[PDB]
């Protein structure tokens, strides 16, 4: 976050996050929609994926203009090489992780330092890691 502007990304997310529009909310990054922006800052959304207790509700939950962006373009052809910063999906969120292993029967070695955990990942839930920045998407610095 020395990478962004806080005038910036603050203004952008204001002009992009409108009620309806599918965002990615922050490790991890989880699918949601905007309910409606709150404040000058924040923004309720509603997750695809995750739910309250019940395992019904859809969970919501306020967030800032810092962990909200769009839905990152995607790639059909990916190729994955062993160091390649990566997102996998993973408890119903996608994970920042590395590739430790090339891709076997449709899967890819994993490692996860958040949980300094490896595992393999078939190839419908691995993309390339993407940095939302200054109203860009970025690859890897």
């Amino acid at each position: 976050l020395a990478r962004v502007d806080l005038e910036t990304t603050r203004a952008i997310a204001k002009q992009m996050f409108s009620s309806g529009t599918v965002v990615e909310v922050s490790g991890c990054w989880f699918a949601a929609k905007v309910v409606e922006p709150v404040g000058e800052d924040k923004f309720l959304v509603e997750y695809r994926d995750l739910r309250e207790k019940d395992g019904i509700e859809p969970l919501k939950e306020e967030t800032d203009f810092l962990h909200i962006r769009p839905p990152p373009p995607r790639d059909e052809d990916i190729d994955f090489a062993v160091g390649d910063k990566i997102n996998a999906f993973y408890n119903d969120g996608w994970w920042v992780g590395v590739v430790i292993d090339g891709m076997k029967h449709g899967t890819v070695g994993i490692y996860f330092r958040q949980s300094q955990e490896k595992m393999r990942f078939g190839r419908q839930g691995l993309r390339l890691h993407k940095d939302w920045v200054d109203g860009t998407w970025q690859l890897p610095l």
